[PDB]
């Protein structure tokens, strides 16, 4: 297991676009391309993002060539974060991956603004932690997913992901 296997299985590979789980046009292994609700528009962002003129549609390579550039740009989002940073850096590998997953589904913004979890998570009080990552809209939103990434937050294991 590692930060692109976990991330494939929580986000799947689509090669058309398709609507993620909060309505917003979609493509590849998550690879969000607006939030627009226009499809056009949609597909103005894909021909950008992959260079050519491609009517909704997408190969393997190509979903790769964006979930790759995702991952990393999630990675550097977090070591240019001042909030984020401290907390990465005083992770082990397994968390880190946590909460680089975290950052690709809800941007570094997002992330940031778990304050008290990312304290708990400094101070390594593992369930304490976990419990309060429960306390939100992502959560409530996407509950197996989130409980995925928290077990892996209180664990330091890869247990939620195995077999999957
Ligand atoms: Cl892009
Ligand atoms: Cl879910
Ligand atoms: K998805």
């Amino acid at each position: 297991m590692n930060i692109f296997e976990m991330l494939r299985i929580d986000e799947g590979l689509r090669l058309k676009i398709y609507k993620d789980t909060e309505g917003y046009y979609t493509i590849g292994i998550g690879h969000l391309l607006t939030k627009s609700p226009s499809l056009n528009a949609a597909k103005s962002e894909l021909d950008k993002a992959i260079g050519r003129n491609t009517n909704g549609v997408i190969t393997k390579d190509e979903a790769e060539k964006l979930f790759n550039q995702d991952v990393d740009a999630a990675v550097r989002g977090v070591l240019r974060n001042a909030k984020l940073k401290p907390v990465y850096d005083s992770l082990d590998a397994v968390r880190r991956a946590a909460l680089i997953n975290m950052v690709f589904q809800m941007g570094e913004t997002g992330v940031a603004g778990f304050t008290n979890s990312l304290r708990m998570l400094q101070q390594k009080r593992w369930d304490e932690a976990a419990v309060n990552l429960a306390k939100s809209r992502w959560y409530n939103q996407t509950p197996n997913r989130a409980k995925r990434v928290i077990t892996t937050f209180r664990t330091g294991t890869w247990d939620a992901y195995k077999n999957l």
